């Protein structure tokens, strides 16, 4: 049974340009569409215009703004902003009936941190203070929402990917997904759900204790899948590998399709793949198995994704077309979108830990499904975690 109602079906988005949930900032309420990232920790928003934005927060317009007197300064290689620290009354219109007062950094200054065509004016930060800028003082989101309401410590997303190219109008019309706050909803998953350990709240890590292609072992000391870090990030399109584990994987996954060869800028992720309608020779590709800390010990379970995932919808024609979206890391592994839309992700915090169940909306064929199964003995799987 589902008993989240209000909150099913409220995302929208896709692998590429991310997932967003509606929220209103202000007294009275200001619209804005937010990306979810469980890969960082500040309640980020537009505060001044920006060619890519047709909204932002306009401070002067709210009775409930409080100004924090603070700047914050985030550059990222993937988008940096410059903002002003202050707080104001947020809700989320398809999620809890609660109205809570949060952080929110009005960006003022930004460089290629806003996309053209996204949709989303702002982000929210979903992972621990620890990480949060400019350092742990600046309560989360998510902390202020628990603190102040009865919401339980929990939220759960389920990432929809069509299986398709979305153009400008459909990604808009179209469903993207679920954010359940507070809860699970068992309408959005099949089977069973099990849990891997948060091995530190920072951002959400986790440990990989082995990795198989088409059910053959990938057989490198564990500690490689998890330099420096692993962990599961809804901010992050791809499934990113450290280097020697994508070097490793990329071989095995060449050799398992060896039938059909393909450009070196295909695997760089570069360069598209493009076959005739309905073609795509998915049985040529492997299935990827992640398996992950038990909550048991000694015992692991496992994660398996099919090239359904990691092969990502793009437009060229009536060809279908995909993108590599498993790519090199220098930061660890990242469990990205691509990788999330095969699962019902259940970011149980209150508990320390992650839950994956195979989503009833992943992509698959007939011959093969996306799979969450265990348990599996493993010894020495704290070995795994990286240290330093
Ligand atoms: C699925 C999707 C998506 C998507 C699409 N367009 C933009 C973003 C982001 C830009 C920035 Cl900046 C982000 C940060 C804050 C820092 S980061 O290191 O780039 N990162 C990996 C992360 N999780 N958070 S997410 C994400």
């Amino acid at each position: 049974r589902g008993s989240f109602v209000e909150m099913v079906d409220n995302l929208r988005g896709k692998s590429g340009q991310g997932y967003y949930v509606e929220m209103t900032v202000g007294s009275p309420p200001q619209t804005l569409n937010i990306l979810v990232d469980t890969g960082s920790s500040n309640f980020a928003v537009g505060a001044a215009p920006h060619p890519f934005l047709h909204r932002y927060y306009q401070r002067q317009l709210s009775s409930t703004y409080r100004d924090l007197r603070k700047g914050v300064y985030v550059p990222y290689t993937q988008g940096k902003w410059e903002g002003e620290l202050g707080t104001d009354l947020v809700s989320i219109p398809h999620g809890p009936n609660v109205t809570v007062r949060a952080n929110i950094a009005a960006i003022t200054e930004s460089d290629k941190f806003f996309i053209n065509g996204s949709n989303w004016e702002g982000i929210l930060g979903l992972a621990y203070a620890e990480i949060a800028r400019p350092d742990d003082s600046l309560e989360p989101f998510f902390d202020s929402l628990v603190k102040q309401t009865h919401v339980p410590n929990l939220f759960s997303l389920q990432l929809c990917g069509a299986g398709f190219p979305l153009n400008q109008s459909e990604v808009l019309a179209s469903v993207g997904g679920s954010m359940i706050i507070g809860g699970i909803d068992h309408s959005l998953y099949t089977g069973s759900l099990w849990y891997t350990p948060i091995r530190r709240e920072w951002y959400y890590e986790v440990i990989i204790v082995r990795v198989e292609i088409n059910g053959q072992d990938l057989k490198m000391d564990c500690k490689e899948y998890n330099y420096d870090k692993s962990i599961v990030d809804s901010g992050t399109t791809n499934l990113r590998l450290p280097k020697k584990v994508f070097e490793a994987a990329v071989k095995s996954i060449k050799a398992a399709s060896s039938t059909e060869k393909f450009p070196d800028g295909f695997w760089l992720g570069e360069q598209l793949v493009c076959w005739q309608a309905g073609t795509t020779p998915w049985n040529i590709f492997p299935v990827i198995s992640l398996y992950l800390m038990g909550e048991v010990t000694n015992q692991s379970f496992r994660i398996t994704i099919l090239p359904q995932q990691y092969l990502r919808p793009v437009e060229d024609s009536q060809d279908d077309c995909y993108k590599f979206a498993i790519s090199q890391s220098s930061t660890g592994t990242v469990m990205g979108a691509v990788i999330m839309e095969g699962f019902y992700v259940v970011f149980d915090r209150a508990r320390k830990r992650i839950g994956f169940a195979v989503s009833a909306c992943h992509v698959h064929d007939e011959f093969r499904t996306a799979a969450v199964e265990g348990p599996f003995v493993t010894l020495d799987m704290e070995d795994c975690g990286y240290n330093i």
